[PDB]
């Protein structure tokens, strides 16, 4: 409608809600489990999404690759954020529409920390009142938010990308904002954003811990998943890549 044309597309191609599979008799390890089951499952479906993002199949298969296997945990923390903020107006984690946790069964300790990180998201959603166009421009962003350090080898094209993706945003928030609070709540978005590269290295200690013990915690963790892991979260967590930020 009055809505941009390139949002529009962002929301055309939007996965349907993914299932994790659960059954429900939740003891850690089969919660763990299905986690990384419904992970396997995003990650075929982030794949599949970047494949008809305007602009992301021009850039080389080696950034296409590097670009995912980078963001794959911030975009499905990310996207954790704005289903529980939309299904369950944020009091809840809904990770899918069969796997959605209150309090009560998140028992482990560490695992309600991990949880209670998570939920900061979707409460910034329920606090800024986020909508669905800033989102999407948002989710894109971080798709674009971390590169090598030597650089991409499309650098320029992706510099491009990124910056017509950053005026998108400008236009998702032009469609209900002023100049000063429109550009006070670009400042707002973009430090969100920025807040990710923290919030998201405790999700990447946590994982590559856990799949470090896979064995002894009874945990499993699918190929394409165990992949991803392995190729790139070592190199991340000792801070080997280059942050995108806005402040
Ligand atoms: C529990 C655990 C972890 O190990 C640490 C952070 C976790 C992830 C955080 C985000 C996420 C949102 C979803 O909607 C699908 C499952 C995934 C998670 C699967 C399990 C992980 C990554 C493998």
């Amino acid at each position: 409608q009055l809505i941009p044309p390139l949002i529009n597309l962002l929301m055309s191609i939007e996965p349907d809600v993914i299932y994790a599979g659960h059954d429900n008799p939740d003891t850690s390890s089969s919660l763990l489990t299905s986690l990384n089951q419904l992970g396997e499952r995003q990650l075929l479906s982030v794949v599949k999404w970047s494949k008809s993002l305007p602009g992301f199949r021009n850039l080389h298969i080696d950034d296409q690759i590097t670009l995912i296997q980078y963001s794959w945990m911030s975009l499905m923390v990310f996207g954790l954020g704005w289903r529980s903020y939309k299904h369950v107006s944020g009091q809840m984690l809904y990770f899918a529409p069969d796997l959605i946790l209150n309090e009560q069964r998140m028992k482990e300790s560490s695992f309600y920390s991990l949880c209670l990180t998570m939920w900061q998201i979707p409460q910034e959603f329920v606090k800024l009142q986020v909508s669905q166009e800033e989102f999407l421009c948002m989710k894109v962003l971080l798709l674009l938010n971390t590169i090598p350090l030597e650089g991409l080898r499309s650098q320029t094209q992706f510099e491009e990308m990124r910056s017509s993706y950053i005026r998108e945003l400008i236009k998702a928030i032009g469609l209900r904002q002023g100049v000063v609070s429109s550009s006070q709540r670009f400042y707002q978005l973009t430090k969100l954003l920025d807040n990710l590269h923290d919030l998201v290295k405790q999700l990447h200690l946590y994982c590559l811990n856990t799949f470090i013990q896979s064995r002894a915690l009874s945990v499993e963790f699918p190929e394409m998943m165990s992949e991803v892991i392995a190729a790139q979260l070592p190199k991340i967590l000792a801070g080997m890549v280059k942050p995108l930020l806005f402040h």
